[PDB]
């Protein structure tokens, strides 16, 4: 009837100061799923259902 | 009847500051999903189901 | 009725600072899931079932 | 006789992300000397005094 | 004779990620100096004397 | 005669994630010398002398 959201936040990042100093990175995906390298992320949902980084490296339902 | 929301924030990714430095970076994929380097990302959805990174390698649902 | 929420935060991440200094950073993946690397992720949901870093190598169903 | 510098590097600023969020920045000066925000300098002398950020307000060296 | 310097560095900076969030930066000098503000600096010399933030409010050497 | 300097580092800075968050940072010098604010400085000098942050408020040397 009388909500009040003033400085509300909701699923937020902020000041954020990352480095990544690597000399070799290799991904070597063989017939699966590979998820890397998420940063500074940032959902919000209204009544569904949500994921971020979500790995199946495969599925099989046959028949 | 009286929904207020002043400075309300959703979903947000600010102030984010990222270095990467890499001599090499090599993916191979072979025969599959791969998800890599997602920075600084930002949803919001009102009635939905919503992933930000994922990965199935692949699907069989023959027959 | 009267709900008020001055300076609320839900599912808020501030004020990161990470270094990450590897030589070599090597994922092999062979027929399977694989999530690494999150960092700095915020998530709200309002009825819904969420994840974040779900991994499920694969998923044999058949009939 | 045989100086060999490959790859020297002398006097090098590089890979530098900043991010600076202000509100309100205010620099009152009344009669002396300032010196605000030096980011990514790189100075280099050969037989030279070299300064970067030198505040001296005033000098009062009369007669 | 046979002096080699192969991948030599020398006053250097490098990979430098920083984030500033002020609501409100305020300086007031009255008559003097002031050095702030000083980020990712480099500085090289071969015979001579060099500072980088040196401050001194003023002098009086009169006579 | 054979000096050798292969992966040589001096007066090196690197790898340096930083966050400051102020809600009022405020100076006030009278009269002074002030030095704040130094972040990710390198300096190198062949024969001489080398300040990086010095503060004199003043000098009386009259006479």
């Amino acid at each position: 009837v009388l909500y009040v959201g003033s400085k509300t936040k909701e699923g937020v990042v902020h000041g954020v100061a990352t480095v990544a100093e690597k000399t070799k990175e290799q991904v070597t995906n063989v017939g699966g799923a590979v998820v890397t390298g998420v940063t500074a992320v940032a959902q919000k949902t209204v009544e569904g259902a949500g994921s971020i980084a979500a790995a199946t490296g495969f599925v099989k339902k046959d028949q």
